[PDB]
């Protein structure tokens, strides 16, 4: 398993409604980890966000914040999306090619 992409993002908090700082990791295996700080190594095992894109949907919108990308999965009843947004479009684009290359690996791994 590698790092596909990494990098500081603002997300939707999974409780309130504000933005806060992240640095997320995709993994070849769909994991996508979250940090409140970019990792030491040392803090590595304690992310604070960990979930999956496998099957995932993928929405890009520029309202209210430019550049915002949302993740959708089936089984995320209590969130039901999350919702990142960056400083660049170039940026956005980069982590919807990427979630979306990971899922597609895993979707042709099942077949």
């Amino acid at each position: 398993v590698t790092i596909v992409k990494e990098g500081w993002v603002q997300k939707r908090g999974e409780y309130i409604k504000n933005w806060r700082p992240r640095y997320f990791l995709l993994k070849t295996d769909g994991s996508f980890i979250g940090y409140k700080e970019k990792p030491q190594d040392v803090d590595l095992p304690y992310p604070l966000n960990n979930f999956s894109v496998a099957k995932c949907q993928l929405m890009k919108t520029e309202r209210p914040k430019p550049n915002t990308f949302i993740i959708r999965c089936l089984q995320w009843t209590t969130v039901i999306e999350r919702t990142f947004h960056v400083d660049t479009p170039e940026e956005r684009e980069e982590w919807t090619e990427a979630i979306q290359a990971v899922a597609d690996r895993l979707q042709r791994q099942e077949e």
